[PDB]
């Protein structure tokens, strides 16, 4: 069930996105993020990217898969930018 299996990865991406948001706030408020934590989250996101680089769908479901892929790419992009700065 494509649509379902993606909405599932989507739930994990929601949670990982929350961690990204937490890292951003810490940084915004003058705090420091452990490099170890940045790598942990980036790598959990890459695992979701791998899971989504294998879900076959058609029609609007294919669009949902690409949207989740875009979400992950954006978060990794945000995390890479933070790592430079942490
Ligand atoms: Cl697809």
């Amino acid at each position: 069930s494509a649509s379902k299996a993606i909405s599932d990865i989507s739930l994990e991406v929601d949670r990982l996105g929350g961690r990204v948001s937490a890292f951003e706030m810490v940084t915004k408020k003058g705090g420091k993020i452990a490099e170890k934590d940045l790598v942990t989250v980036i790598e959990l996101l890459m695992n979701e990217l791998i899971k989504l680089d294998a879900i076959v769908a058609e029609g609007d479901v294919k669009l949902q898969r690409k949207m989740q892929v875009k979400r992950v790419q954006n978060y990794v992009e945000t995390l890479d930018a933070l790592k430079v700065k942490n």
